[PDB]
């Protein structure tokens, strides 16, 4: 079973360096892309960049390129992240996440398939846009419910949907409009085409309780809507 366990929480100074890990096991880490990500009080995810362990490739998002440095090493089977000339917009939750198996060859859906537990950073001392609707949602048990998401240009289907419980723990549901990832009941469906898409729950269980994201794998580099809080 695909496993990724992360360090534990810090704190540090205004100015400072710091240094945090990812341990894969259970699979060959080679052979798949980790992905790093930044997730801030009561927001959305933003993507920071991934690393090719089997070649020492690395890609960034602009807005981090003088920020963070990506690393691995294939013999003790873990990944890194370093970030430096630190401040209070900082102070967030960090998660790694391993990409999916790809679609066909040299062409990837940009789906992260297993995630670690998060790791929290306290300082103290053009893109495309995703429109998720509504902001939270209220339902009974046993009810369908259905959440949209919209974006500012035809993504061809690669549209994915993930699921976020209240203690950190994240999962992906659905892959490339309307597929199921292993494991998730076939309550779950999803559809869509062009800028316009959805996610539908039948019969809803006590379990499903969550917020819930839309994220587009088209065009680099990948971003995230801002999320739906799904009630009793």
């Amino acid at each position: 079973q695909v496993q990724l366990q992360q360090s534990g929480a810090e704190l540090a100074k205004p100015g400072a360096s710091m240094k945090m890990s990812c341990r894969a096991s259970g699979y060959s880490f080679t052979s798949y892309w980790i992905h790093w990500l930044k997730q801030r009080p009561d927001q959305g995810l933003e993507w920071i960049g991934y690393i090719d362990p089997a070649t020492a490739y690395t890609e960034s998002n602009q807005k981090f390129k003088d920020k963070a440095i990506l690393t691995a090493d294939r013999s003790s089977n873990t990944a890194f992240m370093y970030l430096n000339s630190l401040t209070s917009e900082d102070s967030a939750v960090y998660y790694c996440a391993r990409e999916s198996p790809r679609l066909r060859r040299g062409i990837y859906y940009y789906a992260m398939d297993y995630w670690g537990q998060g790791t929290t950073v306290t300082v103290s001392s053009v893109d495309i846009q995703m429109t998720q609707t509504p902001s939270s949602l209220s339902a009974s048990l046993g009810d369908r419910v259905t959440i949209s998401c919209r974006a500012s240009q035809d993504i061809s289907n690669y549209l994915n949907w993930y699921q976020q419980k209240p203690d950190g723990t994240v999962k992906l549901l659905i892959y490339y409009t309307s597929r199921l990832h292993s494991g998730v009941p076939s309550r779950f469906s999803g559809s869509g085409s062009g800028t316009d898409y959805s996610l539908t729950i039948s019969n809803l269980e006590q379990e499903d309780i969550a917020t819930y994201f839309c994220q587009q794998g088209n065009t680099l580099p990948p971003t995230f809507g801002a999320g739906t809080k799904l009630e009793l």
